[PDB]
DNA sequence: GAGGCTTAAT
DNA sequence: TAAGCCTC
DNA sequence: GAGGCTTAAT
DNA sequence: TAAGCCTC
């Protein structure tokens, strides 16, 4: 129910961070995209509006692999490569060739992105999927 | 069928690296897991006696959670953190909290080693390793 | 002949 | 974690 | 308020 | 790849 002051959307307590942060999980994760895109070369189609109408919302959200929420996916207590918990999912470009788009974009939490690596297809990846989905059940977090 | 210098054994070709290496898979890998147990203050209860029979001969090495064959996995053409071929399978410490024994080791590739990393168990990864099994079985490689 | 190294792509 | 390079 | 960073454990 | 820190 606050608005982030950086696309200036009106959300709730889901779509922001429990550190220090004042930026959304939307305006943050499409800053990372960007960074990302630049970094390591890949093409952005995406732009801001469209990213951020495809991210959507928090409780929404859910790996396109494994099928975790983003909720569940906070739980595991992950860490980034900066140190912090990872409290939001990010984007596979499923044909690891291909950069950013709608068309090659799928939302992935960032155990079965660093799985899947340039490695699998996401074909392969759907299987890896269902088999890190049962941990999960197993584990009893949806 | 040439002795490798550093273990005196009598051995074929496939217990050699195709690089400029001189030292045999056996000796190589005993050498990176004293390194890297030391390193990562893990434990180390295997001599290297105990572990070059315990990793056997290559023809004989498939990875315990994929199933893949030592050969199958050379002609994925891996590379190492240096950057060269990988050309051998490695030692999982099934449970990530317990060090190098011949009771916690287990032979895994390094894609299903990297995978498992500390994240699953290896009764989880066991689930993951028939899901890469059926990528491989996909792909034509046993 | 011995053995320290550097660290995927995501 | 893993194979070759380079200094001993 | 904007946006560059460093890089799991195996 | 991903969230907070720190310099603008
Ligand atoms: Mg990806
Ligand atoms: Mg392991
Ligand atoms: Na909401
Ligand atoms: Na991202
Ligand atoms: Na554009
Ligand atoms: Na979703
Ligand atoms: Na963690
Ligand atoms: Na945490
Ligand atoms: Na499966
Ligand atoms: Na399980
Ligand atoms: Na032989
Ligand atoms: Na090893
Ligand atoms: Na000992
Ligand atoms: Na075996
Ligand atoms: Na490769
Ligand atoms: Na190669
Ligand atoms: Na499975
Ligand atoms: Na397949
Ligand atoms: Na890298
Ligand atoms: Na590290
Ligand atoms: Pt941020
Ligand atoms: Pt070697
Ligand atoms: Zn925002
Ligand atoms: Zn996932
Ligand atoms: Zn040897
Ligand atoms: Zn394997």
């Amino acid at each position: 129910m606050t608005q982030c002051p950086r696309c200036q959307r009106n959300l709730a307590a889901d779509e922001f961070y429990a550190g220090s942060s004042k930026m959304c999980k939307g305006c943050m994760t499409w800053q990372n995209l960007s960074y990302n895109a630049n970094k390591e070369g890949h093409a952005n189609t995406f732009t801001k509006a469209t990213f951020l109408a495809w991210y959507g919302l928090s409780a929404q959200r859910h790996c396109g692999y494994c099928g975790i929420s983003e909720a569940g996916f906070t739980s595991l207590h992950r860490t980034n490569p900066r140190g912090y918990h990872i409290q939001c999912l990010g984007v596979d470009r499923s044909d690891s060739f291909e950069g950013y788009s709608p068309q090659n974009a799928r939302l992935a939490c960032f155990i079965c992105n660093r799985i899947k690596s340039n490695i699998f297809s996401a074909s392969e990846m759907d299987v890896l999927g269902e088999a890190i989905s049962k941990a999960w059940h197993g584990r009893g977090i949806a």
